């Protein structure tokens, strides 16, 4: 089916009820006197178009003469997809385009809009206009730079942003400090100065500290039990996935070192997993992040490094970068058994315009910012409604054949999108740094592992096409979308459903068509109380099996889905490995060696009842 | 006596046990390893003397050919007030002097110095060569501004500087902030991320808010136990302290409000007074900034505003300005009955040199700190001893006699500091404000209110003369001094003795532990050895003399210590000081464990009526 003609299957399905109120309370514009400047959907749609099109201004390609044609028809498509709710960009960019922009130039239709009003729209975003989720920055070995990190991340925060750093430049907790007296009081100190100042602007944030840090222990014990209530925290593995697991499997040792320390220690390497993995079965924290991994595929490296993940681990990011994220709702892509990949190429590139367009018109409160994402002009495009397609696809999440499922899929979309950045590359320009990364000097470079779908070699030749043109370092990424996909009235990433009927702070609609009612209607209440379907007799084992939620999946088949997306994914992906209330340490353990193994570039688990 | 004969006395005189474990514990330098570069108190008066004679280097009249023997010369008598401990430089001196230099150059026999020695030390002090305690820096009404300014809060703490704010631009909790829907957290809130900044970076500040904020309420119970445990906390009164007092003899109401807030509240000035006094009667905070008061003397007012004070409260300072303090042990003045004027002048001149020297050698964190005290110049020459000085002059504290005493000797110190100040400025160039002063754009300014003392007029005359020549801007305060009189063994700033006798103990290897008895050395010369020995005992487990039979009257009614003293002969003590005093006054008013908060406030309404700065309280047994 063409993209226009999926639009018209659902551009008039109304958000329903739930949507429309987090909408209200969140997403509507309102005046200085609490009154609503927007009060539907669409004309969050219309705002966010006007606003991201606007990037077309200074699309060089364009001569004046056409720009205001091409402009229109850019916000024409991104208000049509937007409105049908089969993309929406991350909560930033709903909440602040079009911030300094005189009312009256942003709900006006788009037939009465001048080539002067698009100029005025683009000169009138004041500082505000943050359209990105994801942000790093480091944290450098002195209290002059630890505490303009500090200011940082106030001024990241108070715009709307979420930021992550790696804190190992800090020297442990008793070192030498060439000051008078006496001694530095390490890292993890610091990190309640962070916790302290971001309790207070928000009256979230990442933390990673490396595996090898002299501090790592106190670190991986920082929020049990003053926590860093505000702190998501991992383990950093800055070196190979190999070299980890082969040190567990020796019972090897490892050492302890900082280079502004004379702190030296020894721990043995599996004692140290399984701290990690107590705390993570009483608590889920902390997860790892397998940073070397991320640097394996990072086109950038080893000029530019990633040291830290956004709060939700699914961008790394090098110092001073920030992402902007989007996601296609994939579940309204299901038609008559199959996945209408037509519409879905052509979304796929729109949505890589959109993504890109949005960094044009994005506002960063700190140059260093605004200066890395120009060079750069990394993407965070993913999906939702994945579980919700797997439902329509009668396909169980838990399943050999719903990840090669998944892995084909994301290979499409990932082909489709570097695509697209290669065209963009060609009208607009290249990123800054193209000429420096793996995709310029070297050969068959491939910034993810792939090796299990049929698109392999067309991935290979679309990457091999980037040396000369690509406008994007980096593509993809699964997010959580934990409030974007309730806006889509779907299922959120990647994940499966964690409950199919509930009542949120609601019985999934797929379930809704494919249960007869009356059999619907008596199980409905044993369905709520139980939280699955699994031990409810007298519902056709068919459904049973398709209709699973995140607790009849085992934590195993969890990971390999998460390893599925993440070949074909350039960034990372959030996911939590869920695991039933009954598993032990060992389990945990497990689960870190099978991701040692697989190719997932971080871990988050998460037992039942353990909180 | 002349002040050589006095150095003689008093050089080869080392300090007690006591001061030598403090030395030890903080003051001598070491080694990368954690050697110990210096083991005697004498070292660490060669490197400091050192250091800040090298300041001569910039002195615009000494020819080429001079300095060298100048240098020598200054490093000769800092040296020498220092071993014999006459006059004692802010801890922050004594830690970082020398800091970045070579210590082949900073402990060398000073006939072994040459020229490119004494420019070499110049040349290396490095970033953390900071000399000055008492630092404030504005917190404007922005997060930009918010954090930008903990950041300063740990750099100053990092190089040992203590540092004060007001924190009134901050608009109240509930404010409007523009293009958003939510609210401004408040003050006191972010004194929080304060607090938590320098918990760590120290693993005390000064805030301060002003009376008719909105949120001062909150603020003066900020420390209540329901915790800003790193701050000290004031009440800032930015109008005039008669003002005030008017309000609350009227019983008036004062109206809370904000330049960028439309929150407004009116409240009862008596109902404020009284839940800050029952909160200082529980806890001792917070304290009065009467900041109106200092701005009054302020001699660059109103082109440039006190909004602050250092933790201790002693400096009000402009934004970003700092300041560098030291004291004389004026006990060791006690000549035959009289305080010797004579040797007392002369090391007022030589230490004004010597505070004056320490702004060319220090380093500072921050630019706007830099040029703050290079416009300025502030210093803050105080004294301590003063209490065992009463005692060998046999005044009791608690008494007219030493107010009198006091307000003569302040003031006797204030004429030569500023005369110095005048020398200095045509030695050396005025301080850079000069022209834009109240020094210069008056008649008859004179920075403090005087009244209370036979030298007023020569210091009106003085004061006239440096409209002229000034090398600063003010010169004199009293500290806490609560190291430095301990290295001395003298008693604490303008403060009595808190006890005349108490059990130390003197850490050993083999023991341990172990009971040391100290007595007051003034006491201990004047008592009988055989009446000390009887009373001892209940000396230390009563505090006082005062309820001993068979010491004579005499006795008790000199060696008083502070309980004996009531709160309203502290006040009018701090009154006596300040009024030659440009800076402020450190003084605890201490109050029985018997007093009321009727009694504080009582303290409060006549402190409103005095001429002192400001007032901190403590009710014994109340923490
Ligand atoms: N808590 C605490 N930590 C400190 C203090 N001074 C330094 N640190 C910690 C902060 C940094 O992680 C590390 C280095 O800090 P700085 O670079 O500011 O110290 P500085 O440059 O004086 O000495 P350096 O030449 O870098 O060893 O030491 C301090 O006063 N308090
Ligand atoms: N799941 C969930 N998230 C909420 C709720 N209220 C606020 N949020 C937050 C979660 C995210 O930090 C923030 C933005 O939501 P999005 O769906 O745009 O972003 P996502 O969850 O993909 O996280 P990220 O983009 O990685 O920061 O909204 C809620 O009630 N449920
Ligand atoms: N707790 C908290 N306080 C804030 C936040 N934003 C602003 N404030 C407080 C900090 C300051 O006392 C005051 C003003 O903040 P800024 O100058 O940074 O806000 P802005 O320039 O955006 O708006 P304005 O024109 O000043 O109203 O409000 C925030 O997001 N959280
Ligand atoms: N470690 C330690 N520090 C103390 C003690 N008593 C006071 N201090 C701190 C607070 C002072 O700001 C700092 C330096 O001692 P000083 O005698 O030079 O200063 P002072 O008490 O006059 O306070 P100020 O110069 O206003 O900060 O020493 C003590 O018993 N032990
Ligand atoms: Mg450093
Ligand atoms: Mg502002």
């Amino acid at each position: 089916m063409k993209l226009s003609d999926l639009i018209s299957r659902w551009i008039d399905v109304e958000p329903s009820k739930n949507a429309q109120i987090i909408l209200r309370d969140r997403y509507f514009m309102k005046d200085l006197d609490g009154n609503y400047l927007e009060t539907k959907w669409e004309d969050v749609a219309r705002r966010v178009a006007r606003v991201v099109a606007t990037a077309e201004l200074l699309n060089p390609s364009y001569k004046k003469n056409e720009k205001l044609d091409r402009i229109k028809e850019w916000e024409d498509i991104f208000f049509r997809v937007l409105k049908a709710r089969l993309f929406i960009p991350n909560s930033p960019t709903l909440f602040n385009a079009g911030l300094g922009v005189k009312h009256d130039l942003l709900w006006k239709p788009i037939d009465q809009m001048t080539l002067e009003d698009y100029e005025e729209i683009y000169r009138s975003r004041n500082h505000l206009h943050m359209l990105s989720a994801c942000f790093v920055v480091p944290v450098g070995d002195s209290i002059e730079e630890i505490f303009e990190a500090v200011k940082e991340y106030a001024l990241i925060t108070k715009v709307g942003g979420g930021v992550g750093s790696n804190f190992s430049e800090l020297r442990p907790k008793g070192s030498f400090v060439a000051g008078t007296h006496g001694k530095a009081s390490g890292p993890v100190s610091f990190m309640h100065v962070f916790n302290s100042a971001i309790s207070v602007v928000k009256q979230a944030l990442m933390g990673i500290l490396n595996i090898n840090h002299p501090d790592i222990e106190e670190f991986i014990d920082a929020k049990k039990e003053a926590v860093l209530n505000f702190f998501n925290l991992s383990v950093g593995f800055p070196m190979d996935k190999k070299e980890i697991l082969k040190l567990y499997e020796e019972d090897g040792e490892l050492e302890l070192s900082h280079p502004r320390s004379t702190i030296r220690k020894k721990v043995k390497i599996r004692e140290l997993f399984r701290k990690i993995a107590t705390n993570a079965w009483k608590s889920g924290d902390p997860g790892l992040a397998f940073l070397g991994e991320m640097n394996k595929y990072y086109p950038l490296y080893p000029h530019r490094k990633i040291n830290s993940t956004n709060p939700c681990g699914e961008i790394g990011l090098s110092d001073y970068e920030a992402c902007n994220l989007g996601s296609i709702d994939v579940a309204k892509f299901y038609n008559n058994g199959f996945v209408d990949l037509e519409a879905l190429q052509e979304l796929v590139q729109i949505a890589v315009r959109f993504l890109d367009n949005v960094i044009d018109v994005n506002v960063f409160p700190i140059d260093k910012i605004t200066k890395a994402v120009k060079e750069s002009r990394r993407l965070g495009l993913g999906i939702m409604g994945f579980a919700d397609l797997l439902y329509k696809l009668e396909i169980p999440y838990n399943s050999q054949e719903a990840r090669d499922f998944a892995a084909n899929l994301m290979a499409f979309i990932a082909l489709h999108a570097h695509r697209t950045s290669y065209e963009l590359g060609k009208e607009k320009g290249n990123f800054p740094l193209l000429e420096i990364s793996r995709y310029r000097t070297e050969d068959n470079f491939v910034p993810f592992a792939m090796g299990m779908s049929n698109y392999d070699d067309e991935i290979r030749e679309v990457m091999k096409m980037t040396k000369e043109f690509r406008r994007n370092v980096a593509l993809l990424t699964i997010a959580p979308t934990g409030s974007i996909s309730n806006i889509a009235d779907t299922s959120s990433g990647l994940e499966p459903n964690f409950l199919l009927a509930y009542t949120r702070f609601y019985v999934n609609q797929v379930l809704r068509e494919k249960l007869n009612p009356e059999i619907l209607k008596r199980i409905e209440k044993e369905l709520i109380e139980k939280g699955s379907l699994k031990d409810i007799p007298d519902v056709p084992e068919k459904i049973k099996k398709v209709f699973v939620v995140a607790l009849d999946i085992d934590p195993m088949d969890h990971l390999l889905m998460q390893d599925a997306f993440q070949r074909y994914v350039d960034n990372n992906i959030s996911k939590t490995i869920n695991m039933p209330q009954s598993a032990t340490v060992d389990d945990v353990l497990n689960v870190y060696l099978e991701a040692l193994r697989t190719n997932v570039r971080g871990i988050t688990v998460y037992r039942d009842g353990s909180l």
